[PDB]
């Protein structure tokens, strides 16, 4: 032992699941290299598990976080615990430090998830579906690679079937802290979520079940765990667009959220936006997607439109389906019209015409 | 037992709605396969109940959150807890892990909720009438189904009347701040309900009185448990439409509220209004709903009708 806090040479029990097996006889020090020799006896029933992996700590209470530690040896006086193993021999061990967990094997549903960080996560913290406990958090590490951590989960036997095949996970935070534009509107739905830490997962309609270990990956967030289909834009340039802020509107309604934005070499800015179900099969050939700058109009004043600021406005077309496209500004949105006529016509003089002035008939 | 804490072979009693009936006697274990073998003497009494359907399981504290369980078994020592059923015979059982609800038959009316997902609610949340405490949670189950959820709660029989078939249900869990441009709402009920929630209800005037697990539909909010009539709109577009914001003005009284607003395809948008029930016998035949842009007017300027918008 590394310190042998209060350990009773006449008696501490040596208790297995809380069950009394041995008694400490003796204590010494190994010439006082920073080494507790305790030596102890051990009933006849379980030397034959007394084994090369077998691993033994002691407990003691302690006054931890988010909880108290070790009530029944506070209670009734520190402890040693025990833990066999499928070893060969053994007579002399090394204390640990922790009691590292053991599981008890009872049908339970182990799985993985890959997470670029733990987050507040610790172990103990719940697994929710429906907002119903089903499980929870039994360990984490971290991968060779450097980059992901793997927190490894347990699921109970009960809810074995809930998990499937297309079952998304995400962390889940009982805040709500929108602002809008009317105030800060703020919801305190769950405590625990905010004391502990929450995984939520959805289980899908028709899917096969998920079993042996099969790993997932942790969504930060619910609203990124929404499915949608990835669509790719080349953008003229990124003056007022935001990621995660610029909607799609059609007709009135946002379908679409403009995600990813970034500066490929040679000056070209490029896009990524995530489209809802619902209006996929209005992605074709020949269908434009063009950006609207916040008109002010005096008759019909519209605050929000002004607050929002660029604007995403998809105009349908017919033909084969395509994943990618070409963005072009406003002012050449009637030059990409399928049918438009395109005149040049020439003048000694510019007679003060600019580029937005309009032709009358 | 899967894991025996606290239990002395000497003096470690057997208790039965906290009186003590039998006593361990022997502690073993089942060759080191994660079970351990108690045997206990139980007195003659008991057993005529010592049957098929009995449970026993181990009380002893713990720490949990919102409150401590067994402080009568910190103070006098982990104990064993049953409870007899109505089986065969048995001699040998299974340690259960967490006490299950046996409850009390005191003539209490047990009626039942369905909701899309639990909400905040847990075991033991309270439910309001008036602000007054009439029942409690007992319990949560998941439908076959995986879209519901039942929530299985108790009344006291004190107020069994006040139950009726017309009664409507609210959750009211956690505290809501909503900051207006000139006011500020904070919308919250007792502690008790921050830290655990809590399952408001109303009772009509004239209904019949509801009972044998009568079901009901949990909604999420007081505002939406507001009666109303649904009015469908075919509205031509949703530019500056949205959903739970946008007023029925009637002579510059609010009387509705558009609640639903859809796409259906083909590019058609819809939308789906509640009404009060004052101006239901206005909705007839040509009854016209018609939409107004907010104007700005230099000689009377309304800001409030510029901030509201459609």
């Amino acid at each position: 032992f590394m310190s042998a806090d209060g350990i009773v040479p006449g008696r501490t029990p040596v208790r297995y699941q809380g069950v009394e097996v041995g008694t400490v006889q003796d204590i010494s020090l190994s010439d006082d290299l920073r080494k507790i020799e305790v030596k102890v006896s051990i009933k006849s029933d379980m030397k034959d598990a007394l084994r090369e992996e077998t691993q033994f700590w002691l407990v003691t209470p302690k006054a931890s976080l988010a909880g108290v530690s070790g009530l029944d040896a506070l209670v009734g006086g520190n402890y040693i615990g025990m833990m066999p193993g499928k070893g060969k021999e053994q007579d002399h061990f090394v204390a640990l430090d922790t009691q590292p967990k053991y599981r008890l094997d009872n049908g339970d549903l182990m799985i993985h998830l890959q997470a670029p960080d733990l987050g507040s996560l610790n172990s103990g913290s719940l697994v929710y579906f429906r907002k119903i406990p089903v499980g929870k958090v039994y360990d984490y590490a971290i991968n060779p690679n450097k980059q992901g951590v793997v927190i490894d989960v347990l699921i109970e036997r009960r809810f074995t079937d809930l998990v499937k095949k297309g079952s998304r996970f995400w962390n889940v935070s009982g805040v709500d802290a929108n602002v809008s534009i009317s105030g800060a509107k703020v919801k305190l739905e769950s405590l625990a979520a905010l004391v502990n830490g929450a995984i939520a997962f959805d289980s899908p309609e028709e899917s096969k079940p998920a079993e042996a270990e099969d790993t997932f990956g942790l969504y930060e967030d619910l609203a990124h765990s929404q499915r949608g289909v990835i669509i790719k834009l080349e953008l003229p340039s990124g003056a007022g667009l935001t990621a995660d802020s610029t909607p799609l509107m059609y007709q009135g309604l946002e379908v679409g959220q403009l995600t990813k934005l970034d500066l490929n070499p040679g000056g070209k800015v490029t896009g990524e936006m995530t489209v809802d179900p619902s209006v996929v099969t209005l992605l074709r050939e020949n269908t434009r997607i063009e950006l609207r700058n916040p008109k002010l109009s005096l008759s019909d004043a519209n605050l929000s439109a002004l607050l929002t600021g660029k604007t995403f406005e998809l105009v349908p077309g017919d033909g084969e389906p395509r994943k990618e496209f070409v963005v072009v500004p406003g002012e050449k949105a009637l030059l990409h019209e399928p049918d438009v006529l395109t005149l040049t016509l020439t003048a000694p003089e510019s007679y003060g015409i600019d580029a937005g002035q309009p032709l009358i008939l």
